[PDB]
């Protein structure tokens, strides 16, 4: 039972609801690690809290690996956005965070940390602005500005540290030493002028990803990601990734989640209590699935509730209702089908001969109110109105679930298990185009006609 809601507070299995804000995780033996912040009652730094777990749903507290008095400079700080990598060689773990003085945001510095173990007590090293030997001043202040960060390690076992700099206007990717404790070089300027936050650098098949947020404080934004072979260089552009809020959230790490049937990264954010005017400790998780369209389109859907099998390292929609159904069209006789029964995102929506497909069948999934998701069983995308068209003959298809009103549906019945299914955008039924009766018709998006090619019966499976 790994199933989880998004838009809320989890709790650990001590039944307190968890506090790791703007962390990371890390995949060590048998075990996933959760790290993060959180802050205390004056909005300062109290400590970083570590969970693990095996089924990624139930969480185990461990206490602060990271605490206030840990050192020093802790007593009084702002710390965002911790994250952690293991080293191959040393057999130990650093941990890598963004430093502020408390009282103002001038001291755009990292910081270090480390401990042989996990859940043990990390001892502090050192805060700082990357650079500083060079001589190179940013700002008035000696180093590059380190704000908003993130850690990655390549394959060949070196790490790398992302951070915005130049006033969160460019991204620093700065190359580390053999002990991940210390910057080696400034491996290159990604983004310059670009104005990205809350970096998160991954990668899958020789390329390189990496998802941002935009930059607009508390407020969720239109988060975007790019690809490259290189990390030097290659870079493609800032392609749109979710909606225009990433679904009240904003990016903070994606881990591959390694299984026997294989490999689904996943992607957990932040839903800034700040947005609505709370604190910090107010602040709820949103996880979903990355999918991988290919290895240059990247897709991440909006599922109110995830369902995640670590064991077989699956990630996909919850489906509250698994009652299968088919949508048989009164004046053709035929069922709605996905043409080709294709699997590809934005496919065509038509109708055929009712054969018992998998493509012939569909969830119905409520989304509030009177409407509901019209979801496929053989693929798992949503019946949506390509392009949230208004207009009539406005093409159906499939498209990734991203919670838009293009993609909620309503049943209006008319008797004899006929209803006509109204979209929440325009409020244009489901249209057999030209009151095709053969296979293959289009179907559409038209206004209400009274039309029986515009009248659909819900039958069981
Ligand atoms: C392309 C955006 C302006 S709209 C975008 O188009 C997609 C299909 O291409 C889907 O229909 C989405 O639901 C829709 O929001």
């Amino acid at each position: 039972e790994g199933v989880i809601v998004n838009g809320t507070q989890f709790k650990d299995t001590s039944g307190n609801v968890i506090h790791a804000h703007g962390g990371g995780m890390l995949k060590h033996g048998d075990y996933y690690y959760w790290y993060g912040e959180y802050r205390d009652d004056s909005n300062l730094f109290l400590g970083v809290s570590c969970y693990r777990s095996k089924d990624l749903v139930n969480w185990e507290y461990r206490g602060e690996v990271l605490s206030r008095n840990s050192a020093p400079e802790l007593n009084h700080c702002n710390i965002e956005r911790p994250k952690v990598m293991y080293n191959a060689s040393t057999g130990e773990f650093v941990m890598w965070m963004h430093w502020e003085n408390g009282i103002n945001y001038g001291q755009a510095r990292a910081a270090v940390a480390y401990s042989k173990t996990p859940d043990g007590k990390f001892t502090y090293i050192r805060s700082f602005r990357p650079m500083q030997d060079t001589g190179v001043m940013d700002h008035g202040l000696p180093g590059y500005m380190s704000r908003d960060c993130n850690v990655f390690v390549d394959t060949d076992g070196k790490g790398y540290f992302i951070s915005a700099a130049n006033e969160n206007m460019d991204l620093h990717l700065y190359e580390l030493t053999p002990d991940y404790k210390n910057i080696a070089s400034l491996k290159a300027k990604l983004f310059v002028g670009q104005q990205r936050e809350a970096p998160c650098l991954i990668k899958r098949n020789g390329y390189y990803y990496l998802i941002t947020s935009g930059c607009t404080g508390w407020n969720p934004n239109q988060a975007k990601y790019a690809y490259s072979k290189d990390l030097a260089s290659g870079w493609s552009q800032l392609y749109n990734l979710g909606n225009s809020t990433t679904y009240r959230s904003q990016p903070t790490f994606i881990i591959p989640v390694q299984g026997s049937s294989g490999t689904s990264y996943l992607y957990m954010g932040d839903r800034w209590a700040g947005a609505w005017g709370g604190k910090v400790n107010d602040s709820q998780y949103v996880w979903l699935p990355l999918n991988f369209i290919s290895d240059t389109t990247l897709e991440l859907p909006y599922y109110d509730s995830v369902k995640i099998d670590a064991s077989s390292g699956i990630i996909s929609e919850y489906i509250p209702d698994t009652t299968r159904y088919k949508l048989v069209n009164k004046n053709s006789g035929k069922v709605l089908d996905v043409l080709d029964g294709s699997v590809d995102n934005a496919a065509q929506i038509v109708q055929w001969t009712d054969n018992g497909s998998l493509s012939q069948q569909w969830y119905l999934v409520d989304v509030g109110g009177g409407y509901k998701k019209i979801v496929n069983v053989k693929s798992g995308r949503a019946l949506d109105v390509k392009d949230e068209s208004k207009e009539d003959g406005g093409v159906l298809i499939q498209y990734t679930s991203n919670g838009g009103y293009n993609q909620h549906w309503k049943f209006t019945d008319i008797g004899d298990g006929y209803y006509k299914i109204s979209s929440r955008h325009c409020g244009k039924l489901i249209d057999v185009r030209k009151w095709s009766t053969e296979d293959g018709g289009i179907i559409q998006q038209w206004s209400d006609a009274g039309g029986t090619n515009q009248h659909w019966k819900l039958v069981l499976v």
